[PDB]
């Protein structure tokens, strides 16, 4: 991979860097030791930093995280970090950076754990002694529940049941209801889980497809899987080598799959269905050391924790180490969480003594074709107009705005966050800054050619030749095909310079024989 951004232990000290990513993408929230969480961009740039007060329990090891258990919701709208040693909790905003401070309703108790909704109404927190807080993000009312567990609650996760579930340290897991605030049913483990993975079992039979299946690292070493949906009401016992090491983190994943993080760098993957449920599908020695396993489900990719360098398995490639994607750091590290975004951009390393390390992944698909050129995309900062056929750089487009679309036309490249058309020419100067058109709504289908770019924005096909002269202005030169007075219908265009092809929902697909507004043509899609 290619470093798109690292901080060194500055904005997060001398310890131990645990993160989670947005759902969005554009946020990653990396904790160090110092008590403040530096929130990123996709760039990674600070987006937002936060200041915890003094701690009434300060963490005495140097080489650590500020942060407990911190996590995303899977909308994208608040960051709920949880502090070490605290009695509150931080929901951080990303639309307006306020940091709504929760206080335990439990008269000063210390909390343990978090865990978010799939569905983003709701969130429960965990103490130390047992209790749980209930809060909604749809209401901003904080519910206190006394008494689910005993003892600390290590880790929770929900489901899309809204069905609290609890990993605590007095060997039970707690599915309660959180609508009705009642305790459903109630599995007891054998010894502390660290973790909790809540997702479907897949079997040949019949399962619900919402989450009610669960999973507990036990021990580090045994997983139990007790189904819920259709079939069967015990933990289904997993037993494993034990010359694999110890399974320092599950995570379930893929078609009912499990991420067996084995600490000593072994990764296995175990199937979950009714016919074979112990069997090891994947098998292999990749690392020595592995403080963290972790997936992203939409590009299949799995990284590694070791003790100098991040491995990255392909689980497209049958959880293959791609070393142009792993990653090896200096050896004067430990890489203790290894993380992805949640849909996947940036491959996110943090080491035991603040070394965070972020890196690109395999590159983003912003690309358009005008002939055998392509406008094709190198890196955040810079796309690159390079012929397939040739292999020779025509032209490093720099991307003042945000890479989201690029218009390939002869002349001019639109890029921005949408709505603006960043128009990067082609010709004299590569990447030029011809206009920055911030459109009146989303730029949807923009189509470049030797002079215009159809920038169908608002379902109305702006045409406007990009090449404005000074003393001129694009916007009074957009020439509305669907124009002002007649309704707006086109979804597609394709501006060329011998007709200005609008494809119309009614199916007008018009032909502008002159580039601005007048038809000689006009073929009906009916």
């Amino acid at each position: 991979m290619k470093k798109l951004f690292g901080v060194g232990p500055d904005l997060l000290g001398d310890g131990k860097v645990l993160f989670e990513w947005s759902p969005k993408g554009n946020f990653l929230a990396a904790a160090g030791s110092k008590r403040k969480v530096n929130i990123f961009d996709r760039n990674g740039r600070l987006y937002d930093e936060v200041h915890f007060p003094p701690a009434e329990y300060p963490n005495p090891d140097g080489r650590a995280c500020a942060a407990a258990q911190m996590q995303w919701d899977p909308a994208g709208e608040q960051l709920a970090i949880l502090p070490a040693g605290n009695t509150h909790v931080f929901i951080w905003l990303a639309g307006n950076k306020e940091v709504q401070k929760i206080e335990s309703e439990f008269k000063t108790q210390e909390f343990s754990c978090m865990a978010w909704s799939r569905n983003g109404m709701y969130l429960g927190v965990a103490t130390v002694k047992g209790n749980v807080m209930m809060y909604n993000a749809r209401e901003r009312k904080k519910t206190p529940l006394v008494g689910k567990h005993t003892k600390k609650i290590v880790a929770a996760a929900w489901n899309k049941d809204n069905i609290m579930a609890l990993a605590g340290q007095d060997k039970t897991v707690t599915l309660t209801d959180g609508v009705t605030g009642d305790t459903i049913k109630t599995f007891h483990l054998k010894d502390v889980p660290m973790d909790l993975c809540v997702s479907d079992k897949k079997e040949d039979g019949y399962s619900r497809r919402e989450e009610n299946t669960y999973s507990l690292n036990i021990n580090r070493k045994t997983l139990y899987i007790m189904q819920c949906t259709a079939e069967g009401d015990r933990p289904l016992e997993l037993a494993f080598l034990d010359t694999y090491g110890p399974i320092m983190k599950h995570s379930w994943f893929g078609d009912g799959y499990i991420l067996l993080g084995y600490k000593n760098g072994y990764v296995a993957v175990v199937s979950s269905h009714s016919r074979e449920i112990s069997e090891e599908v994947h098998s292999g020695k990749y690392l020595d050391t592995l403080t963290d396993v972790t997936y992203c489900a939409s590009l299949g990719r799995v990284a590694m924790a070791g003790a100098n360098c991040v491995r990255v398995l392909d689980a497209n490639a049958d959880y293959n180490e791609i070393k142009g994607d792993a990653v090896d750091l200096d050896a004067n590290q430990a890489i203790e969480k290894v993380g992805w975004t949640k849909d996947g951009q940036v491959l996110t390393v943090g080491t035991h003594n603040g070394y965070m390390h972020s890196f690109l992944a395999s590159l983003p698909m912003v690309y358009d074709f005008h002939g055998t050129r392509v406008l094709y995309l190198t890196s955040l900062l810079e796309m690159t107009l390079l012929d397939v056929s040739r292999r020779q750089t025509v032209a490093r487009i720099e991307l003042e705005n945000e890479p989201a679309f690029c218009g390939l036309g002869p002349s001019h490249a639109a890029v921005g966050m949408n709505n603006q058309a960043a128009f990067y020419s082609l010709g004299e100067k590569v990447g030029k800054v011809v206009q920055r058109r911030e459109y009146l709504g989303t730029i949807t289908a923009i189509k470049l050619n030797e002079t215009q770019a159809a920038v169908l924005t608002g379902g109305h096909v702006v045409v406007h030749p990009i090449s404005v002269e000074a003393g001129h202005a694009p916007d009074e030169l957009d020439v509305v095909i669907p124009g002002p007075g007649q309704p707006a219908n086109i979804t597609c265009v394709a501006l060329t310079p011998t007709f200005v092809i609008t494809g119309s929902r009614t199916g007008t697909l018009s032909y502008y024989l002159s580039p601005d507004v007048t038809p000689v043509n006009e073929f009906r899609h009916d």
